[PDB]
């Protein structure tokens, strides 16, 4: 399921003059883009009824774990879009499940509970972390299920700490993983493209970079952190309610931080020399990580708990160019605030 065709080639992108890329939107074109994309953050947004189903499949699942097996703490948590603030109707529900008994790190004896329990579409992937996909036919939810990957509680934790910084994000961001879907560019198992928590590091990479920026680099700020429920410091400043308003010197709208992401990512950004920090707040070159040696470094955001990994190591070359490639029709689309269009679904030839 190849997205991006070996038919077109590894070439990087032209250079193009940059007086020929617009500047800024014209006054009527923001006031309609911003309109138009408030209107979609209505439709994105998760409703009531469909919240209390992911929860009702939390607590259906909690129950069956703990009556199969008994006595181990069997706790069931929401992460990824479920638990950052990022989620829709029609998200997955993505699921981490922590005990210190350990035996329930087998992913297909969850399978099997879930299957012999009314589940269908019951898939294990016993892997990086091996995951437990099912389908509820009562609940209607599709869900992704783990055991005991902290890692993913806790970068959850600060995309949702982000989230609430600046109430730009949330608009912003649904709308960009809207974009993603809607153009298939979110696939990085199969479709060789990048993943949902990718994307969010980009986005969060590209506010950062804003001047005056529009959220910090909380990795960074030390005297912002708490202590954590097990004693420790947090790797990443959480003190929410005084963080909040950090970014209120941007006085960008909605409609002109589209602008400007697509802008940054398809013609400012220098995907050769830099690579893309949510850690530290600024930008790296590949050189001082030693990533020009990297396979897939075309394109490389590093992982803010796990340096050493670049979340765009799922993009070829060749990837690379079509993902370029969609950037740039993503720009040109927005800088004449043209959102359904840019928004066009995306459809695999036959
Ligand atoms: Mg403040």
């Amino acid at each position: 399921r190849r997205r991006m065709p070996y038919s077109l080639g590894t070439d990087k992108l032209e250079k193009v003059d940059p007086d020929k890329i617009k500047s800024k939107l014209s006054e009527d074109v923001e006031r309609k883009l911003e309109t138009d994309m408030r209107e979609l953050y209505d439709r994105l947004l998760p409703t009531e009824a469909i919240e209390v189903n992911r929860r009702e499949l939390v607590s259906k699942l909690e129950r069956l774990f703990n009556t199969e097996w008994p006595g181990h703490d069997i706790r069931v948590h929401l992460f990824g879009s479920s638990g950052n603030l990022l989620c829709s109707d029609d998200s997955d529900v993505d699921i981490c499940i922590t005990t210190p008994w350990r035996e329930l790190e087998s992913v297909c004896m969850i399978a099997e509970l879930l299957d012999r329990h009314g589940m269908e579409k019951v898939v294990c992937v016993s892997a990086k972390v091996p995951i437990v996909k099912i389908w509820d036919p009562e609940l209607k939810l599709a869900c992704d299920m783990n055991v005991n990957n902290t890692l993913a509680l806790e970068n959850t934790r600060m995309v949702r700490t982000y989230v609430s910084i600046d109430d730009r994000v949330r608009p912003l961001a649904m709308i960009i993983k809207y974009w993603t879907r809607r153009r298939v560019v979110n696939d990085a198992a199969f479709g060789g493209t990048l993943s949902s928590y990718t994307w969010i590091c980009m986005i969060i990479a590209f506010l950062q970079l804003r001047d005056p920026p529009v959220l910090p680099a909380l990795h960074q700020q030390h005297d912002l952190k708490l202590v954590k429920q097990d004693g420790a410091l947090s790797d990443f400043a959480d003190d929410i309610p005084k963080l909040r308003g950090f970014g209120a010197k941007n006085k960008d709208s909605l409609a002109v931080l589209l602008f400007q992401f697509f802008r940054f990512y398809a013609h400012e950004f220098d995907y050769d020399k830099y690579t893309l920090s949510i850690r530290m707040g600024t930008l790296l070159t590949k050189a001082e990580k030693n990533w020009q040696y990297l396979v897939n470094n075309a394109l490389c955001v590093e992982e803010p708990f796990n340096d050493g990994r670049n979340l765009g190591n799922t993009a070829d070359e060749t990837s690379f160019r079509g993902l370029h490639m969609e950037l740039r029709r993503a720009f040109d689309l927005i800088a004449e605030g043209k959102l359904e269009e840019c928004c066009e679904q995306y459809v695999f030839p036959k």
